[PDB]
């Protein structure tokens, strides 16, 4: 029979609405593409009952904490259902950028400057000794809780004084901390889907940092496809993306977060393995700009599911 | 009410006679330690009616796919069960034999001076080119699959017999693995909690340690034969190791000497085995706990 296919949405994270409106447009444009596709509010249907229910397949629409983290893939593998985007592994390993950064560092890919600290190195060390653990960082630092959680914790430090407050704050959200050296920017995200890289997007956060506030609700954030990147820095860019996305054992789709530093060099930030999936989110412009319609790319992100 | 506990065991895996065995011996112990523990054959019982079915926490007793790989843990995560063991992200990264070495190697742990190769280059390059990209590591070698100890694995002596050994290993992944033979000996270090307990030195029949390993010509030592000082410096880089991949609740780190005594990281399991001829138990009598005093402690850190 044709495949009956569970389209993933809402869920309980703190991009619930975000979630329920990429589920949407997934959900219309499967339908025009014929794909036999059923809206399934996560919030009110337990993951664990899809194969039961007769699935054959799912999309995964969820963002944040129980939809691109390891759980829900782990759900869905023991089911035995094939399910899009990244699996167990790169799907929790992404989310640790910790670890994400010592992959990296180790296949010898560009990360910023950083120091990670843990919280019994925080309650040993005096706020001077913490001062001196980063000296060589130099100023500016930006300091993060090391798990992703939907941008909270974060704080750019621009005085030594500073750093105290900036540790308890991170802190109060992870028991790993990194503070890495401030990039200049500009930042990009580059989308790929299956084997493809598509085409960059330059991103002009209205703030210090590309948070939720610029990623799903402020107007004030805008976006560039085509980046306005040279032919040839596009090419590195999207060699150097591709190399971390396989660095992390990615596949199916998602996308790579990059930024530039004051000379031009590029910096990897991170991966997204469940992009926002809106009429105008990220990878949609990409593809958009690529060739595909937003049938097409949900057609092609499915088809890469088996 | 005093909480059930599921001990789930035999499962569908490779390994899942070896499981029963887990689980059986498991659950004797819990239960001798006064839980409440009931074994669950998740051959028949699936994982997620565990709830459903008024338990309140989980011991993983399960061995290869579907039980130390994170899978599982997804899905005790979603029913927000406790369990024992790493969560999601180590279980399923301690499959990862390039991975976990990546992640050593950029904290500075030491691993086996190695090249990694994925498919685009094996396709691409000729037979003399791949030797060419592994001269540098000398001879004898070992190829293996990035993912899997059963199949896949080579040793090899001479520079001609490696694209057979690529060939074999590429049957079954593609990321390979062609590292520096160490010598040996070859050590295990059960972790349990926070605390290492002692080391056991490991001479397996033939050139591997695995599965056929893991005949009756296996041998095991313990005490290992280390020094005070060794066996100090050995639990320090088996604990760095462990938490380097953010293991939890218990665990075995598999190490290697090489031919200067110095040594070298070779995986996590996260998921160890419990039988009468296993390692973890071994280690439990070595440092004065009774079986039934190791599991209740493996079940102690799931919360
Ligand atoms: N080292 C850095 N320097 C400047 N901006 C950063 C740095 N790290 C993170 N950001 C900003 O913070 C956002 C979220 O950080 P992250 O989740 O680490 O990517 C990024 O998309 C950037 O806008
Ligand atoms: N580089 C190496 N040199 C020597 N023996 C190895 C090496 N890597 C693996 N082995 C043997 O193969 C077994 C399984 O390897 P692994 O799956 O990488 O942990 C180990 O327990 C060792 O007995
Ligand atoms: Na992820
Ligand atoms: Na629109
Ligand atoms: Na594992």
């Amino acid at each position: 029979m044709a495949e009956k296919v569970a389209v993933l949405l809402g869920g309980t994270s703190a991009e619930r609405e975000v979630s329920l409106l990429s589920g949407q447009a997934v959900l219309a444009g499967l339908k025009e593409a014929g794909i036999d596709a059923y809206g399934v509010d996560t919030k009110d249907f337990p993951v664990t009952q899809l194969k039961e229910q007769g699935f054959d397949k799912v999309f995964i629409a969820l963002h944040g904490r129980g939809g691109e983290d390891g759980t829900l893939q782990g759900v869905l593998e023991f089911l035995q259902l094939p399910y899009t985007g990244s699996g167990v592994m790169a799907s929790a390993l992404t989310m640790d950028k910790l670890r994400t950064k010592l992959v990296w560092q180790a296949l010898g890919l560009p990360i910023s400057p950083y120091v990670a600290l843990n919280r019994q190195q925080f309650e040993t060390l005096s706020p001077e000794e913490l001062v001196a653990c980063v000296a060589k960082l130099g100023l500016p630092l930006i300091v993060k809780p090391s798990h992703e959680g939907s941008s909270v914790g974060m704080s750019k430090v621009d005085h030594a004084s500073e750093l105290q407050k900036a540790l308890v704050e991170a802190f109060q959200h992870d028991s790993d901390v990194l503070i890495e050296k401030w990039l200049s920017g500009p930042e990009f995200t580059v989308a790929i889907l299956g084997d493809e890289v598509l085409p960059s997007i330059r991103i002009q956060p209205p703030g210090v940092f590309y948070d939720y506030d610029a990623k799903y609700l402020s107007d004030k954030t805008q976006y560039f496809c085509p980046s306005g990147l040279s032919d040839e820095s596009e090419q590195q860019l999207a060699a150097l993306a591709l190399q971390a996305y396989h660095a992390l054992d990615c596949s199916g789709w998602g996308r790579v977060d990059v930024m530039q530093d004051r000379d031009g060099h590029f910096y990897l930030l991170e991966v997204n393995t469940s992009p926002g999936m809106t009429s105008h989110s990220l990878v949609p412009m990409a593809a958009r700009q690529y060739g595909l319609s937003f049938s097409q790319l949900v057609a092609r992100i499915l088809m890469l599911a088996d």
